[PDB]
This record gives structure tokens, sequence and C-alpha cells, in this order.
């Protein structure tokens, strides 16, 4: 069957939760920039007390159901808010360095040298009486650190720098927030396929990385040259944020390729042995989440989300719920 | 293929095209062509020459005898002062230690190819001065002082003789730029009340101090240069030999070895007032980066103004023959 055009047409509408529906609309809407999407987003946050068969009619009277790469198949996978063990110190296990972002790092307008080149920028420092790309990972790695953020497992390290954001446990229970600050600028490198062509096969790589500490695994994490840099602060409990820098809402955001959609914007996912036919908004991304029809689904970030997050590998149709002119 | 079958070398001055060959084949690394240039140094008249010529080299046609493009250039010449005077008040500037050109390719896939210049100020990177900016920077070690419309002229066409009172002459080779775009000023000066580069050239002579300063400012753009002496009759080309004027020729150095020998067959010109026909001898003794191809030749047509208007004139279908020593 083709996509639809209308919210009549949606397999799982009707028996879908209109009022999580909405109020995932309304996490998400405030960061949008289109203007259609604020007038929207300014009547869904006023109008409250909305039972369920009101907020279904909220949205069916102010979106249009538009969708994506005409209805093309894609790939819907999940996450959730990771919660790693670390230490203020080193050990043979704990040894890696979380790092700050260096005070040597420039990102540089390009705009001043060139009007053609307005809005795009590189990453570097000065060496010398030049200016040259920042190091990649491997070369990071080989530098000690002066006033490290904290001592994790490196493959844990190595995969809380793919989701941005994460919350680290020291011992005595202090719970600290590791906030994404800064890149390398170098492009990412998913290391699974590298793997596969080696003969040594998500949750998997992790397992081997951890199994062969150090020369061995730390030689197949270099081959992502994108290092990730953060900043840390006490964790007050709340939901991380993610790339759009808002509370995600569990089971009802996504992360996108932000090439493809913007943030704030209202999404329906259509895809299929659990189901998942639910609107969510578009709130986060990932460092290997590429394309148009690919949403990565935030779970949560207690143990029920780390479980489902791993179930979740399902083809997907999606579409836009697009804020009426 | 022979002389007799050669239009135009019945006509042909074999005086001065031997003394091309000659100018010429020293600098070949072909053992056959070094035979004849020994042989032709010691050996006349314009009777003689088509003699010794007629004996020495067969004539070949070059990629069958496919059409190409000839074109011409020159060698552009100001007089430039060792010190400053309030006529010569525009230094010649080297390249600045400071200046940094950078490949965007390496921090970016996407902005391959693209380039920025600047210098290093404190721990980032600035865009380069402009030229209203590095004007107003007094010059350390000026390489020349030159009338600041003729370095105008020879900053947009990026090499130059320079001649010095006492005769002395160097070479102005181009050495890198301040990353700028031009910005022609032309329209500038007509929206003004005030349109050839002669007659630009011409105003800004007449007006020069603060009133030509400020319409060539509105030119961003800055050339820096390097100098070689040169004390040839004629500059060097690449080849390290001077250039004979209309007997040298520019070629693709991936096609054509220097010091070869080659008979221009050039005729159907697409340009006004040009000659209709080039038919003659000359010498492979220099590249530029614009001559590509196998049947591409840039004739060499001397230094100075004259030089100049005949080299914009030439716009010729080319058939391209080598004349092959033995």
């Amino acid at each position: 069957m083709p996509a639809a055009l209308s919210f009549a047409g949606l397999a799982g509408w009707a028996e879908e939760d209109h009022l999580a529906a909405l109020n995932a609309f309304r996490a998400g809407c405030g960061v949008s920039k289109d203007p259609a999407a604020a007038r929207v987003c300014g009547l869904a946050k006023a109008t409250k007390d909305l039972d369920v068969s009101g907020a279904k009619a909220f949205i069916e009277a102010n979106f249009r159901v538009e969708a994506v790469d005409g209805g093309g198949d894609g790939l819907l996978t999940a996450y959730f808010a990771p919660q790693y063990e670390a230490r203020m110190s080193r050990n043979a296990e704990f040894s890696a360095p979380l790092r700050g972002l260096p005070a040597d790092l420039v990102v540089l307008d390009l705009g001043p040298f060139e009007p053609a080149l307005v809005g795009k920028k590189i990453t570097g420092h000065v060496e010398g009486s030049t200016f040259v790309p920042y190091p990649d990972r491997a070369e990071i790695e080989a530098t000690p650190s002066d006033k490290p953020l904290a001592w994790m497992r490196p493959e844990e390290l190595f995969f809380l720098q793919i989701q941005g954001s994460g919350v680290l446990v020291l011992p005595d229970g202090r719970r600290v927030r590791a906030v994404f600050a800064g890149t390398n600028g170098k492009p990412f490198v998913g290391i699974a396929i590298a793997m596969r062509d080696k003969g040594l096969l998500a949750d998997a790589i992790r397992t081997w990385l951890a199994e062969h500490r150090g020369p061995e695994a730390d030689a197949i994490m270099r081959l992502n040259p994108r290092y990730v840099f953060f900043r840390t602060v006490p964790d007050d409990g709340k939901e991380p944020a993610g790339a759009a820098g808002v509370a995600l809402p569990p089971g009802r955001a996504i992360a996108v390729d932000p090439g493809y959609h913007a943030y704030g914007g209202f999404y329906w996912l259509d895809a299929a042995f659990p189901v998942y036919r639910r609107a969510v908004t578009a709130l986060d991304t990932g460092g290997a989440i590429k394309g148009e029809v690919r949403a990565d689904l935030y779970m949560g970030s207690g143990a029920v989300a780390g479980v489902e997050a791993g179930r979740v590998r399902h083809t997907l149709r999606l579409y836009r719920l697009t804020p009426n002119p």
C-alpha cells in the first residue's frame, strides 16, 4: 500500500494516545524556526486540560500529513540515556580520560575570508606560524590529559562519545552528567563494517572491545577519527537534553539526520514483535544517524529503557505532521 | 613532406630561423640536437642559412597534422628606481613571511579545492590585510620602487621586466596574493566624471598622489613578487635561456622538450587587426600555466608596449611542424 495523504488514512492514528502525541509536539515545538509552527506551538501551550478526544481534534485541525521521501522505506532503531560507571582517578580498567574542550581549539568562521563561504567553518588549532586541522582520535588519545573530567572504560567512553550525553556514576553515588561540549571536527566513521571484514563478530561491538583491552581494541576504535569533548555538571535527575538543547520526552522523541530534519518538527512513525505507530518530536541526533527515512527513537533513561531500546530495528515509513499555514 | 612542400618556407628569413635554433639548441637533452648545435655554432648569410637548415633537419608534422591554437605573449617593461621619490612612490613588495594559504580540503572534505589566505593572530587565524592596509604599512625591504599606477598594472599582469636608470634589469616574478578578489576601477572612475587601460593609466598618472591612491584602494587585491636579476637583451624563459622576440614559443612541456626546433604554420585569425598568417621557425624555450595540449603554442613577441600590442592580436588556427635534426 502507498502512503497516506490524511489523518483518516493513517494506520494507527485512531489507536494512538493523542494526549501523548500532543505533549510530544509541545515538548519540542518551542525550538522550531518555522513561523507557521510558532502559531501552533503558541496555541498548543495555551490550550490546556484537553482530554484525549480534544488533543486528537487539535492535532487534526492544525496539521497536515506529509509523507517523507514519497513514503519510501527506511529504518527505525532506538536508544536510551545511558548511565556509565566512572572514577575520578585512573586505573587499569578505567584507563580513558573524559576530556574537556581543549583551550587551543578554534571553530573558525570562514565568512570573513570569503563571502561565498559565509556560515561554513573549519576546526583546528594554531601550530607555529600556521593553522592546522585539529588532531584526530588516535593523536588526541596519545597526549595525556592535563585536567581530565573523569576516567572511564575505553569502550564506554567511545560509546558515550557516540550518544553525546550520559550520566557517570562514581563509587560513592555521585551522579555527574557529561554534556557535549565540542568535536575535533573530523568525520564520524562507524567501526562495525571494519570489524565485520576482520571477522570478529551493537552490544556485541561493546563486548568485543571490552574483552580485548587495550592495544587490540585501541587500534580499532582509532579507525573513528572523530573525538567528542565534554563538560561535566552534577546530575539534577531530569531527562537529558539532546542536540536541540531540550529535555527529551521518553518514547516520544527521535534523533535525526539534521541535514534532512530540522529540530522541533512533529513526526509520525509507522514502523513494523512490538509495533511503533506514534507521533514524536525531533530533538536530538547522533554521529551515526544518516539518511532521510531514519529515526532513532528515544526510549528514556532508566532500566526499562535500556531493555526496550535494543529490541527496535524496524522497517520505517515516516511522515511530517506539518502545521497549517 | 619536405622543405619544397612547406607553404611559407620560400619567404622565411632563414638567418633569423637559424639564430632561433642557435638560441636555442644548447638547452636540448637530445644527442642529435647537440650534434647539430655544435655544428651550427661553428658555421653566414641569408642564402647559406637556408641551405644549412635544409641539410640538417627534416620536417615532420605534429599530431598527424591536426589543428590547434597559436596565441602570443610578451614581457611588460617598466622603469623603476632603487630609492623612493614622489613619482616612483610605490614599493614592489616581497611575499610576507607571515602570509599563509590554507587548503580547506584537509579540514572539511566538502570544501576540497577551496583556499583562504591569512596570518596567525594570537591563537586564531585572520584574513590577510587588503590593499589599503598593506599600502599604509611602511615598506621594510622593498624590491624596487615604481610608479604606483604602473605597479597596479604589473599586479594584474603577473610579471614583467624592470629597468633601472643604469641599465640593470630585474625580472619581477609573481610570488603570491593577499587572497582578496580583484575589483575593477573603470566604472567607479566613470561614475565620478573622470575608458580603456591606457586611459585609466593616464588619469592615474596625472592625478598621482592622494587622489589616485584613493581610487586604486577600491581594489582590495594585492599581488606580491620576487625579483631575479636578468641582464640578457630579453628576459629568460622557464628553460633558463633568454628569449628571441618573435622566434621563441611557450609550449606544454609534457609534449615538447625545451630546445626543440619548430615550424609554425598559422592562419584563420580570429581577432581584428591581426596578421593573416604566421609561418616561421621558432624554438621551444618557455612554458605557462594555460599552455595545454600538443598542438598549442604561445609565441613570444618581445618586451615593451609594441610587443604587447602585437601579442594581443594573435589567435590563429595552428598546424605545428617539428624540424627534427639529422
